[PDB]
């Protein structure tokens, strides 16, 4: 045919949105889906996009087709600070540069390595303190959890961690929290079709915003300090690396290496390094407790392979598949980012006998993979066997995509991996979990789903073991 994917009719400007709902944008499309097939196109007001749905159709585009599909297309929420600036957000030798610099720089600070994994290990110390503090009393994780993840990113970026009681750290994270929570709800999704007019007119997007421009603003004064400060031979941080790589790029007219692509670089990593693995965390215990038994198992593990003395460290996971079944099935079922981050064709694609011109965005439903009928038994449960053969061994799965696949997939994925098995085994070994609920009345179900997938608030105690 050589025609675009088939989809409902657009009016203009507004696109498809009388035949979309904001506060569910998934569900939206995966009804359209059930009409047009698991490839068609959608009008979000004047942005047009193709919607990828189940396994097949995004390894297909996503890895098959790995080139054509690896530029990024839009998040307007997010555009609004970072403008095509810095390593996520943005597009050809700008993405090509940051993205192999990020990589090469977090390695050299010990990702994948010791070096981070005594970080993650000494942090995890501090949250048992923590929650020990707590003197097993009824309360809100959010914070105790987002403050672990963040001391850890932080280091890498910062030099250093973040005191616990750090009020400008509280507020950080206050930031990073309520930014994500907004792309999440329905007007974040509104802001997605019309931030042509949303982003002059008052409302939530403005307080969105306002905690962008926050988090961008702190980026900018702790760079400046370390300017004044910089050892052109000896980096601390992420930072000065940056700005010892700008010294050098000083006389080249076209690098990518200035002042505002640091700023919104560091923004990224700190940002990103936060917010999906703390939800995923918060997301992980809620789960547990409404599944008690699943807690039992976990627990039965961790005091044969490990232990009630010594600190977890990665290596366990080796000789402990159930674990890592539970944390795959967190993630899984959490579906932290649901349709991806949007990509765009690079140039001039067929795909399935589709035309896709230069410059098409693209919605890789992560997921609808995460959910496809083909890879998992029961989609809509929580349940661990998923990721278990019937010798009770980890099996891994095509299907689990949760830091999406391909050319422009996520980097923190080491990191993430790392910090979510040492975070959730050293809560674990030290605590069991109670709700102020019962395990039977425990809503897993979302709180909001939009850009991002965010559970109900919730209290609970952690009593020693
Ligand atoms: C459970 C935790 C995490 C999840 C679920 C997650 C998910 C994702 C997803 C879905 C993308 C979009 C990739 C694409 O376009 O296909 C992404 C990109 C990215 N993530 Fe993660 N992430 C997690 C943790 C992290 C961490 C810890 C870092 C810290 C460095 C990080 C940094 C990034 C960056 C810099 C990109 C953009 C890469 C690029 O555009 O080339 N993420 N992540
Ligand atoms: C889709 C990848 O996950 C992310 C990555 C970055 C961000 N936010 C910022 C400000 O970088 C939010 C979510």
């Amino acid at each position: 045919k050589g025609k675009l994917p088939p989809g409902p009719t657009p009016l203009p400007f507004i696109g498809n949105y009388l035949q979309l709902n904001t506060e569910q944008m998934y569900n939206s499309l995966m009804k359209i889906s059930e009409r047009y097939g698991p490839v068609f196109t959608i009008h979000l007001g004047p942005r047009r996009v193709v919607v990828l749905c189940g396994h097949d159709a995004v390894r297909e585009a996503l890895v098959d087709q790995a080139e054509e599909f690896s530029g990024r297309g839009e998040q307007a929420t997010f555009d609004w600070v970072f403008k095509g600036y810095g390593v996520v957000f943005s597009n050809g030798e700008r993405a090509k540069q940051l993205r192999r610099f990020s990589i090469a720089t977090l390695r050299d600070f010990g990702v994948g390595k010791r070096g981070i994994e005594e970080r993650i290990q000494e942090e995890a110390g501090f949250l048992i303190d923590a929650l020990r503090g707590t003197g097993g009393a009824n309360i809100d994780p959010t914070f105790f959890l987002s403050r672990t993840v963040s001391n850890v990113i932080s280091s890498i970026v910062f030099g250093d961690r973040f005191d616990y009681k750090d009020k400008e750290f509280l507020s950080l994270l206050r930031m990073m929290l309520g930014s994500f929570q907004f792309t999440s709800t329905s007007t974040g999704q509104l802001y997605e079709m019309f931030s042509s007019v949303m982003k002059h007119l008052p409302g939530p997007q403005q307080q969105a915003f306002q905690l962008l421009q926050g988090l961008e603003d702190f980026i900018a004064k702790k760079v400046e300090h370390n300017q004044r400060t910089l050892d052109p031979n000896s980096p601390r941080d992420f930072i000065d690396s940056f700005l010892i790589r700008m010294q050098e790029e000083e006389k080249n007219p076209n690098t990518e290496f200035y002042l505002k692509n640091l700023v919104m670089t560091t923004l990224n990593l700190f940002f990103a390094g936060t917010e999906t693995v703390s939800t995923t965390l918060r997301y992980g215990f809620l789960l547990l407790m409404k599944h008690p038994e699943v807690e039992a198992k976990v627990h039965e593990e961790i005091d044969r392979v490990i232990g009630k003395n010594r600190q977890p460290k990665f290596e366990d996971r080796a000789k402990m598949p159930y674990m890592e079944a539970v944390i795959h099935e967190i993630q899984r079922f959490g579906d932290v980012i649901p349709m991806g981050l949007a990509r765009r064709v690079k140039k001039d694609t067929k795909f399935r006998d589709f035309f896709l011109p230069k410059g098409t965005e693209v919605y890789p439903m992560l997921g609808s993979v995460l959910r496809d009928p083909s890879f998992f038994s029961n989609p809509q449960d929580f349940n661990p066997q998923h990721f278990l053969n019937e010798k009770g061994q980890f099996k891994k799965s095509d299907a689990f995509v949760p830091f999406s696949i391909g050319k422009r997939n996520c980097f923190g994925e080491g990191l993430a991996r790392m910090e979510l098995f040492l975070f959730f085994t050293t809560v674990m070994q030290n605590f069991r979990l109670k709700s102020s609920q019962s395990p039977k009345d425990i809503d897993v179900s979302p709180k909001h789903v939009g850009f991002a997938t965010i559970p109900r608030n919730y209290t609970m105690s952690f009593l020693p073991r």
